[PDB]
């Protein structure tokens, strides 16, 4: 494959409809050669007739592609004409007033760079444009064994108001001037290398050292998954409670399994067309690409795996060996938190100023990566739940003065910091709902609009009381009290309110399927971005089953039995959460990524003053 491949690689997300359509034109042309009648059968004017009908309905196509084309690239000119001239005038403005500033400055720079990006989408579309008329009409020339392809070419192609019209190059050259003589007084080289936009899209190819390092983390992260399987079968002695380790183990594994799952969440957005890059407000000319979250996921993977056989094996003698989880731990956060320059760093100061943002939720006007993030946060709700009986395993429980404190002996009777201590785990459980509840009021707040912040409030409000419930019920129980059954009633009832608010939002709202305007595609969106159909039913019975998932532990719970068991239910219910977060983030993105292709929005519109 050359060309078809070459386009739909290179082509801008947003602006789909607006291209050549080169697949189209060549199927017809193969359905059309495929259906030749008979070469010496029938008579030669029939097969003449056949082709000269081809021929007419071939270039009526052709010269609708072409008016589609013009008019879109005189729209796009007018509009950035217009963004030009306003942005001209916001900076002479700015430039008189100045006989914060830094603000100001900086963001005229943001969109004056932005608005270089729109000027060289503009300048592929029309390069592309044309270099698949020369390509499709070549293959027709090859094909009918003609030449008034090549005649068509040279009478309309090169006449059009689209490849004649070389404004673009004076805009760009203008844009260049300007941002050169006001914002940087000379020093080209630095006004060049913010405007500079790399080849971008799937077209970029990460380069070979990070799928090297990638290949590198993942070998070693197998091998050492399969020797720590191999240990707990053979090595890991009885008498003792493993249920500790694992449970500090467990967010780890937990965020592990959310980074792999982000890479590949990042791998289908770039390849189905889903850019996060405009949504996310990310830099679009460096982002990650799925190998950069794969690499951090690896690196971190083959850290908890060996925290955890040495965990196993104890190597070194002087050490105990609750050291390993308190050294996982804070290298992990002191990765996060490196003041230098290296190491991923500005993604990991992007993460942390978007943390900042999520913690103290109703003082920050939200976008679209501080709903993101909160969101994502109820999936790893467990982690949170990790770290709180960390710390009050380490402060409460863990023996300092014995090595083997990790794993205590059998007699290891309730030992609080496991249970409901006085409703600090179900506080740690409502954290994120907490977090999005009030995020949502602040939309609420400052969009004045109610229906899609006021509900989806009640959403938060429902896990809320289902915790409280939860809280309520466990730690009457623990105590034997009356009044017991009452709160697994008002449990059951709550979460089958919550389970069914959150599937109906995650199916109408987040991921827009079940619209009236579905057409062929049923019990789907109108458009569908993500190529095959069945990866939406698949999608659909998944939500439903992953959003339940209390159905399956009940049912377990109440089977009961002596096994230690709530914990291997949330052992393999966490897992399952953080995978129904993966599948959401697909469609919640594409749902996102459509309401941007509907008004062509290939940049930001960076806001000014």
């Amino acid at each position: 494959m050359k060309f078809a491949e070459h386009l739909s690689a290179h082509i801008t997300p947003e602006w789909r409809k607006q291209y050549i359509q080169y697949e189209a034109f060549k199927d017809m042309l193969y359905s059309a050669q495929d259906q030749a009648p008979s070469v010496e059968v029938t008579d030669e004017d029939t097969v003449k007739r056949y082709f000269a009908k081809f021929e007419e309905k071939f270039f009526q196509t052709c010269e609708k592609e072409l008016a589609k084309i013009n008019t879109f690239y005189s729209e796009k000119l007018a509009e950035a004409q217009r963004r030009f001239a306003t942005l001209q005038n916001e900076l002479q403005s700015s430039l008189d007033a100045q006989k914060v500033q830094h603000r100001n400055i900086k963001d005229l720079k943001l969109a004056f760079s932005e608005f270089y990006l729109s000027l060289i989408l503009l300048q592929n579309y029309q390069n592309l444009n044309f270099t698949g008329f020369r390509k499709i009409l070549k293959k027709h020339d090859k094909i009918l064994e003609t030449s008034r392809g090549a005649d068509w070419r040279v009478a309309h192609v090169e006449v059009a108001p689209f490849y004649t019209c070389k404004k673009i190059n004076q805009l760009i050259s203008e844009t260049e001037a300007v941002v050169t003589n006001e914002l940087e007084d000379g020093d080209r080289q630095k006004a060049m290398k913010r405007l500079r936009v790399p080849p971008l899209g799937a077209a970029q190819p990460a380069p070979a050292w990070t799928t090297f390092r990638v290949g590198l983390f993942c070998g070693i992260f197998i091998v050492l998954n399969i020797t720590l399987v191999l240990a707990a079968v053979f090595k890991l002695e009885t008498d003792r409670s493993i249920w500790p380790l694992i449970r500090i183990y467990r967010g780890g594994f937990l965020l592990i399994e959310f980074l792999f799952l982000l890479g590949i969440n990042t791998y289908g957005w770039r390849q189905a067309g889903v850019n996060h890059v405009l949504i996310f407000e990310l830099n679009p000319r460096s982002n990650l690409s799925h190998q950069h979250l794969f690499e951090i996921a690896g690196f971190l993977g083959i850290l908890w795996c060996l925290s955890l056989l040495a965990c196993f094996f104890a190597p070194i003698s002087v050490i105990p060996t609750y050291v390993y989880p308190l050294a996982l731990y804070g290298f992990m956060v002191f990765f996060l938190i490196n003041p230098t320059k290296t190491f991923y760093y500005k993604s990991r100061f992007w993460l942390l100023k978007l943390l900042f943002r999520v913690f103290t939720a109703p003082f920050h006007k939200v976008g679209f990566a501080d709903f993101w993030l909160a969101d994502q946060l109820n999936s790893l709700s467990v982690i949170l739940m990790d770290l709180e009986y960390m710390i009050c395993f380490y402060s409460l429980e863990l023996k300092w003065d014995e090595s083997k404190g990790l794993l205590p002996n059998n007699s290891e009777e309730s030992g609080i910091c496991h249970k409901y201590t006085y409703g600090v785990r179900a506080i740690v459980q409502c954290i994120p709902a907490w977090l999005r509840f009030i995020q949502c009021l602040r939309r609420y707040r400052d969009t004045k609009r109610a229906f899609p912040h006021l509900v989806n409030a009640g959403k938060y409000s429902t896990t809320f009381f289902m915790v409280t419930f939860a809280a309520l019920y466990s730690t009457h129980k623990e105590r034997g009290h009356s009044d017991t059954m009452v709160f697994f009633y008002l449990w059951i009832v709550f979460y089958i309110i919550s389970s069914c608010y959150t599937l109906i939002w995650d199916l109408k709202m987040d991921w827009g399927l079940f619209d009236k305007n579905a057409g062929e595609n049923t019990f789907l969106r109108e458009e569908i971005v993500y190529p095959q159909k069945a990866y939406y039913y698949c999608a659909i019975i998944e939500d439903v089953i992953l959003r339940f998932a209390w159905t399956i532990q009940i049912s377990i719970t109440s089977t009961t039995l002596l096994p230690h068991s709530g914990d291997i239910i949330a052992t393999v219910f966490a897992p399952l959460e953080v995978f129904r977060r993966f599948v959401w983030n697909f469609f919640r993105l594409e749902n996102e990524h459509l309401n941007n292709c509907g008004e062509f929005r290939a940049v930001r519109d960076i806001s000014v003053a």
